[PDB]
């Protein structure tokens, strides 16, 4: 089996969509991009 789980950063800057952990208040903005938009699914007709 597996076990043991030891990845804690504690890390000050996170993604408020997945909830991620940068260091800066500029990578975690770039990262955020990718959130806000994907493929072609599903027509949120408005
Ligand atoms: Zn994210």
């Amino acid at each position: 089996g597996s076990s043991g789980s030891s990845g804690t950063g504690e890390k000050p800057f996170k993604c408020v969509e997945c909830g991620k952990g940068f260091s800066r208040r500029s990578a975690l903005n770039v990262h955020h991009k990718l959130h806000t938009g994907e493929k072609p699914s599903g027509p949120s007709s408005g």
